[PDB]
């Protein structure tokens, strides 16, 4: 019966990865674990000497890891991932020095950048007509596991009082598993790009079907949201755990709560995509109130996070971090469906793919400028002033644009 054994056998096994991949107890606890009393490390020798390497790094292996996640045909990329993510864990509990982690996140941007691997991967993998069920049962799947990551990797800290470098012995334990497990996942048959099946081209009629695509206002509006909100969003996520160090340092491992403010904006994250599905469709027309509304949001929730000092406050950084990384959330099940609209599955991986690597042009940019120590080297209640102004200057060109596109004649 091969069609009871591949739902039981292969997609309850893809689910299975998907859930085992995205579990790493210690994620969150990265930068509490390298400015804690374990490694030692200055708060200015990680947000200008570490997590800078962390956008340098994605921009040179973003390239790279989506030619060879065609190429290989999306499994041994998820070996990859599994493989780079045990050596971020291997870097994090044995190397000390500044070289060592400037290492850990060039291994990390593999990751980052290897995770759409997965999502593509299912695509490739099984029947068009089985797809929408299996690819829903699997990023339910994805989502329970970064949900279980991180509710996981905060019951161990604060209820189970585990130190962070029993915890990142946990996350090596669930990482070598999880190396084990994209061992034995199939192989796709066929791959998107360069492991087509019937073999006017796939070069000729892409670079026709994005002329006639470019010229969509729908896309065009959601493509620049996606090289610059995207940037900026990513260059909260990177540096908001340097500021929580900021804002309460405790060295005190069972009152940190990075896991807590990563698993309600998992939560809020999965709510405010679902309730993305009505407004993708309904709210198409008022596009630039929607992202000049959510971006000035943006704006005032990253110049909150850079505004409180107290240590009593900080649990209004976790709400003003769960809050950002919720709102942004609303805008991407709206920019995904407007940009990939009328596209293709192989011109929307590519769309994607340039957003995407614009987007890391343009937080390479940044990050050179504000973030390093060679452009300026800035400490981060000093750089989230320069992302709360870059928000609101990019919001109030959304909203100049509404004005001269909704008040047009
Ligand atoms: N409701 C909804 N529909 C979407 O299409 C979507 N795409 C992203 N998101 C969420 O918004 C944020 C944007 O991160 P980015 O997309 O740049 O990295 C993404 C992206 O590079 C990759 N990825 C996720 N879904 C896909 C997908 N269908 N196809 C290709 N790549 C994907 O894996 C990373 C993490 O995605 P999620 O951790 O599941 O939630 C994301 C994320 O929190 C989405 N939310
Ligand atoms: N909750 C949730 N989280 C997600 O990550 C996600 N990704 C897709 N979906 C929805 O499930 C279905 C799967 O379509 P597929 O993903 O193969 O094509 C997707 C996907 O390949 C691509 N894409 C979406 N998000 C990203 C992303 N972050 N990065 C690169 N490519 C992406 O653009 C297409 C548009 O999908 P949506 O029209 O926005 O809703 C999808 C869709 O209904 C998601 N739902």
């Amino acid at each position: 019966d091969p069609e009871l054994r591949s739902w039981r056998h292969l997609v309850c096994y893809l689910c299975f990865y998907g859930f085992m991949a995205q579990i790493r107890p210690g994620e969150s606890f990265i930068t509490p674990y390298l400015l804690g009393p374990d490694k030692n490390f200055t708060r200015e020798q990680v947000t200008n000497e570490i997590t800078p390497v962390l956008s340098y790094s994605y921009l040179a292996v973003l390239v790279p890891v989506f030619l060879l996640t065609d190429y290989l045909r999306y499994t041994p990329v998820l070996l990859l991932q599994g493989l780079s993510f045990v050596s971020v864990w291997l870097l994090l509990l044995l190397g000390h020095s500044v070289a060592h982690m400037q290492l850990m996140e060039l291994f990390y941007s593999v990751t980052m950048a290897a995770r759409i691997a997965y999502s593509s991967y299912i695509f490739s993998l099984v029947r068009p007509a089985r797809y929408q069920r299996v690819a829903g049962y699997s990023r339910a799947a994805v989502l329970l596991g970064v949900f279980t990551s991180s509710v996981l990797g905060q019951l161990l800290v604060t209820v189970g009082r585990v130190s962070f470098s029993t915890l990142n012995y946990i996350s090596l334990a669930f990482l070598t598993f999880s190396v084990v497990l994209a061992l034995f996942l199939k192989r796709p048959k066929r791959s998107l790009f360069f492991n087509r099946d019937d073999r006017d081209s796939v070069l000729a009629r892409m670079l026709r079907e994005l002329g006639d695509s470019l010229r969509r206002p729908q896309l065009r509006l959601w493509s620049l949201w996606w090289v610059f909100n995207s940037a900026g969003y990513y260059l909260v996520v990177y540096y908001v755990h340097i500021l929580w160090n900021e804002v309460d340092p405790t060295t005190n491992s069972a009152r940190v709560y990075n896991g807590a403010a990563d698993a309600a904006s998992t939560l809020l994250g999965a709510i405010t995509s679902f309730a993305a599905g009505f407004v993708k469709i309904r709210w198409a027309r008022w596009s630039k109130l929607l992202i000049a509304g959510v971006t000035a949001t943006q704006a005032g929730l990253v110049f909150l996070l850079a505004h409180t000092r107290h240590p009593s406050s900080i649990w209004l950084c976790y709400a003003a971090f769960v809050l950002f990384r919720g709102s942004y959330q609303f805008l991407v099940p709206i920019a995904t469906f407007q940009i990939a609209s009328s596209l293709s599955k192989e011109l929307c991986a590519l769309v994607f793919g340039v957003n995407t690597f614009f987007a890391t042009i343009v937080k390479t940019i940044i990050t050179f400028i504000v973030s390093d120590v060679r452009g300026l080297g800035l400490p981060v209640r000093k750089q989230f002033q320069l992302y709360s102004v870059y928000f609101l200057i990019l919001s109030i060109i959304y909203f100049l644009g509404a004005m001269l596109d909704g008040l047009r004649h």
